């Protein structure tokens, strides 16, 4: 639905790199929790044991809403690896919709680089599909349950503000979050939020390869990843036409590789001289594409003014991760199969340059990767 979900704005808090998060209340009576945001993931997951990284966590013991499935789960990510037990409970979400459902629940027992210190969130929440659930897909995946126990629509939508806060507008699309009109993509499979890029360009300039390299093996929108990730080929070719157009500063070899910061005395990066990235997507007509361009301000994600270099390499496709999203109001139109982009209206920019989502452009052939 469309209009104007005014208590669900500015429902997300980061720490500029730790993630995203939205607050929930699990069980009887409601235990609150910090739940990070994650669109590349299924597991609807929760401390429920003390841990040094943890101000609060899940009490199982004090819910009288809760029950035990009597089984165990373990998840391995990209970055790191938790353990534990499912179950289920009363879930809500105090700023969101007035609702309460049944969700599945795995308490977290045991983990390893999972709980990032300072972060202020205790658990994460799988947004994608199914079908990368663990243990299996016939875990109902939290937003599923909601929507097949509410009237709440088919359809969530993501404003990452960088600088962290944000909005997550369960069930709608607030207007208010963005500017100009809503270019959408097919989601090619509902798994992860796979999309098909087809074309890469650097300040207007073409990288110039077969579009299949580009989503080898596959792409994705992934909010619980913070850089944009390339595929090794791809992500070669990038930083060397990136490195070329800002050439009129040197940079350590190991900026590019993430390994060193950048500095520059108060208030004086030159955001011009480095060059703005565009992906074009493929749109929902045939032959059709459109493109969504990010500036500097998020490629380079500051750090406690000093950079790093958020661009990396990747062997499990593309991620356009938190780098991309910031720049953009992000609808995830599960009930029509796309994902939509428009400019964020909260995207960080200088005045001279702004990040942008422009079409329709014609487009010929046959980019995504097949097994």
């Amino acid at each position: 639905r469309r209009g104007s979900f005014v208590e669900m704005v500015d429902n997300l808090r980061g720490k500029s790199g730790q993630g995203y998060y939205v607050e929930m209340t699990v069980g009887s009576p409601p235990q609150t929790l910090n739940i990070l945001v994650d669109t590349g993931s299924s597991n609807f997951a929760v401390g429920a044991a003390p841990h040094p990284f943890l101000h609060r966590y899940y009490q199982r013991q004090l819910s009288s809403t809760y029950r035990d499935l009597r089984k165990g789960v373990y998840v391995p990510y990209t970055q790191g690896a938790w353990a534990g037990e499912l179950g289920t409970d009363l879930v809500s979400i105090p700023h969101g919709p007035n609702v309460t459902v049944r969700a599945n629940i795995a308490a977290i027992t045991e983990s390893d680089k999972f709980f990032i210190n300072g972060s202020n969130w205790e658990g994460i929440l799988g947004l994608a599909y199914a079908e990368i659930a663990r243990p299996d897909d016939s875990l109902e995946p939290f937003f599923d349950s909601l929507v097949k126990q509410t009237h709440v629509p088919n359809l969530f939508s993501l404003q990452l503000c960088g600088a962290v806060g944000g909005s997550m507008i369960i069930g709608g699309i607030d207007h208010s979050l963005y500017t100009g009109s809503l270019w959408y993509t097919p989601i090619r499979r509902e798994w992860y939020y796979e999309v098909i890029i087809v074309r890469v360009e650097i300040n207007g300039q073409d990288l110039k390869m077969d579009c299949k390299e580009y989503n080898y093996d596959k792409s994705i929108v992934d909010s619980g990843t913070t850089n944009l990730r390339l595929p090794k080929k791809v992500f070669e070719a990038a930083v060397k036409s990136i490195k070329a157009a800002s050439s009129t500063e040197k940079f350590p070899d190991g900026f590019w590789l993430g390994e060193q910061l950048v500095c520059w005395q108060a208030g004086t990066t030159p955001w011009n001289i480095f060059p703005v990235i565009s992906l074009y997507l493929m749109g929902e007509v045939t032959n059709q594409s459109f493109r969504i361009t990010i500036l500097p301000q998020q490629y380079l994600r500051p750090v406690e003014d000093c950079y790093k270099f958020a661009i990396s390499q990747s062997s499990t496709g593309t991620v356009m991760g938190a780098v991309i999203m910031e720049g953009f109001y992000v609808v995830f139109d599960r009930a029509r199969k796309r994902i939509g982009f428009a400019v964020s209206a909260c995207h960080v920019h200088d005045e001279f340059r702004t990040a942008a989502v422009e079409g329709p452009f014609v487009t010929l052939d046959d980019c995504g990767y097949n097994i």
